[PDB]
């Protein structure tokens, strides 16, 4: 299963790795992909995730939107995992590089609620502009389900860790 995780509650667990070889690794039932309401994987998670499937995960995701539409933000949808995992869970948190309201940070983290176990980045995070160690507290407080957080930067994890009350 996942291992090195340093547990930070009942339900989450927390590792310095790139969630990709995380993925590849473990081979997760779910890897949460840091997505946007277009699906569209230019960078971040979401471009080297896109990246890892040879750009099956881009392809998968065009004929979704083609079908349903974007998603909202908040919102998500199940998809193929690919060479990565089972299922590839696409969570919008809002991006406040792009104005959105940083309290659907707690709608997105709901749907991880839906899985029982998760291999996942912090949302909105990274190039989505919100605080991580904001998103880390709203991910403890709203995921009840078994979170494996992967923090791609090494500074960010200590600074998570050591700061995580
Ligand atoms: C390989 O690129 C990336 C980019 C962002 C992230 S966040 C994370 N935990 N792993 C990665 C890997």
């Amino acid at each position: 299963s996942f291992s090195g995780y340093l547990k930070l509650t009942d339900n989450v667990y927390i590792k310095n790795a790139d969630i990709v070889e995380e993925a590849k690794k473990v081979k997760p039932t779910v890897v949460v992909n840091a997505a946007n309401v277009y699906l569209k994987h230019g960078g971040g998670v979401a471009g080297a995730l896109n990246k890892a499937t040879n750009n099956a995960m881009q392809v998968e995701s065009d004929d979704y939107i083609a079908t349903n539409g974007p998603l909202k933000v908040g919102g998500s949808c199940v998809l193929s995992g690919h060479n990565l995992a089972k299922h590839c869970l696409h969570v919008v948190g809002p991006n406040v590089n792009k104005g959105e309201d940083i309290q659907l940070l707690k709608s997105a983290y709901e749907n991880f609620n839906q899985h029982e176990v998760l291999l996942a980045p912090l949302l909105s995070a990274g190039i989505f502009g919100a605080d991580p160690i904001h998103s880390l507290r709203v991910c403890v407080d709203t995921v009840r389900t078994n979170v494996y957080l992967a923090v791609f930067d090494k500074n960010l994890y200590d600074k998570l860790v050591s700061s995580f009350l």
